[PDB]
């Protein structure tokens, strides 16, 4: 995967990015990480798309393999970041795909890049509810200096929900691990933002200019009552749709790829059909 993995100077920031530069058919395929973790979220992902399309993933602002302290930027930075990688590459038409928060990103992806260059959109496990006590209680310690780290740590349990998940555990113990305050802090206060202005993702993506195919798919959270506000969602909107992947973490891009992989193809042919 670091085979693919480059760096160009978008705006004032040197950010990092993969594109597998495969010259074939469109969509691109834009993999959107969430907060405080980079590309490397993907590489199982990549490993299943990396044949058949071309494959870029943004790293954000202070992301990728060296983190760094670097000024505030919220998701409408996120999105400008991405759209100037995609024109510095010549990409056209694309279909986001995000993990968790990412989310945020690919919605207002959307309504910036319009139903021509984004006319689909995959979100991987984000929460579709405004935050429950026990996350509410998560983003407020990821924004407390003293507690941030106990923040993570308390999301990192939710996330493998009890499971001795060997590739997941390595993605946030070992792949996240170089991550700090300047990010986690940054994570809490824009996601919260996010939600306070917007409602819900649910109510951000109904409030779109122009509405599309949207799939959410999930494994986590596993309750009854979660899986009805989707199923009540999609009865109300033609555009939305959603599957239960079943996999044991909230990062299925790592621990059901092949399954997150026919998600992301059956989008990226009905695109390509008309
Ligand atoms: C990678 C990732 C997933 C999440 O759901 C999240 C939530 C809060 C802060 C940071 C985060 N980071
Ligand atoms: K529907």
């Amino acid at each position: 995967t670091d085979t693919y993995l480059h760096e160009t100077l978008v705006f004032d920031n040197k950010l990092s990015y993969i594109d597998n530069q495969r010259d074939t058919d469109g969509p691109a395929i834009l993999l959107l990480p969430g907060w405080c973790h980079d590309h490397r979220v993907y590489k199982y992902l990549i490993q299943e798309l990396d044949a058949d399309f071309r494959v870029i993933v943004p790293n954000w602002r202070g992301h990728g393999l060296s983190p760094s302290e670097v000024p505030d930027f919220g998701y409408q930075e996120q999105v400008k970041d991405a759209l100037e990688i995609l024109d510095q590459l010549g990409v056209e038409t694309f279909l986001p795909v995000s993990h968790s928060h990412g989310g945020w990103v690919l919605v207002e992806l959307l309504e910036q890049a319009g139903p021509e260059r984004a006319p689909r959109g995959i979100i991987m496990d984000w929460l579709m509810w405004a935050p429950k006590p026990d996350f509410a209680k998560s983003l407020t310690l990821l924004k407390d200096p003293e507690r941030w780290r106990e923040g993570t740590h308390g999301l990192f349990d939710v996330w493998l929900d009890g499971h001795d998940e060997k590739r997941v555990r390595h993605h946030l113990l070992e792949e996240m691990a170089d991550y700090g305050y300047d990010c986690w802090g940054r994570s809490g206060r824009v996601i919260e933002d996010a939600y306070g202005r917007n409602g819900s993702p649910m109510q951000m993506m109904a409030n779109l200019t122009k509405t599309r195919p949207i799939r959410h798919i999930f494994s986590q959270p596993t309750e009854p009552e979660y899986e009805k506000i989707n199923s009540d969602f999609a009865e109300q909107h033609p555009w939305f749709s959603y599957a239960k992947l079943g996999g044991p973490t909230a990062f299925p891009a790592i621990d059901v790829p092949d399954r997150a992989a026919v998600h992301i193809r059956e989008f990226a042919t009905a695109i390509r059909q008309g």
